[PDB]
């Protein structure tokens, strides 16, 4: 629960960083 | 826990990557 939580969070700031490569790119 | 520990480690280097690349693209 407490790993899920963790990796959850690192998911998140993967999604976030993904999306400024696209506002960047657009 | 230990392949939950590895899994962590590989997620970190993946969001530097794309940190990078972000960096790069700006």
């Amino acid at each position: 629960a407490l790993d899920f939580v963790q990796q959850f969070a690192r998911m998140k700031e993967q999604l976030d960083t993904a999306k400024d490569q696209l506002a960047e790119a657009q």
